[PDB]
């Protein structure tokens, strides 16, 4: 699934990300745009070996398993698959464990280099929430 900008929102909202760890909902809402576009089912190889999946291209070395990190954790106790789901349940929690490991969301590369310190503010703009 492909959300839409003020979709993925309320998801996000609803799911209690909304200043989770101080980081209004434009930040998390920016991230998912520069990360993948919005697409649950986004998937990318990294040099390493791991794989970044979903919304928030969560990575296979720490917070799940794929079953192709050799020497990975899963943090997150859940199936890489789980992560490119319709429904961002597993994404969300997921994040607020990740957003929760020490860096915020500069754990995010994509947060960190395209939305830390920008008008985040932009990308709630319009949404009923
Ligand atoms: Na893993």
């Amino acid at each position: 699934k492909v959300f839409g900008r003020c979709e993925l929102a309320a998801a996000m909202k609803r799911h209690g990300l909304d200043n989770y760890r101080g980081y209004s909902l434009g930040n998390w809402v920016c991230a998912a745009k520069f990360e993948s576009n919005f697409n649950t089912q986004a998937t990318n190889r990294n040099t390493d070996g791991s794989t970044d999946y979903g919304i928030l291209q969560i990575n296979s070395r720490w917070w799940c398993n794929d079953g192709r990190t050799p020497g990975s954790r899963n943090l997150c106790n859940i199936p890489c698959s789980a992560l490119l789901s319709s429904d961002i349940t597993a994404s969300v929690n997921c994040a607020k464990k990740i957003v929760s490991d020490g860096n915020g969301m500069n754990a995010w590369v994509a947060w960190r280099n395209r939305c830390k310190g920008t008008d985040v503010q932009a990308w709630i703009r319009g949404c009923r929430l």
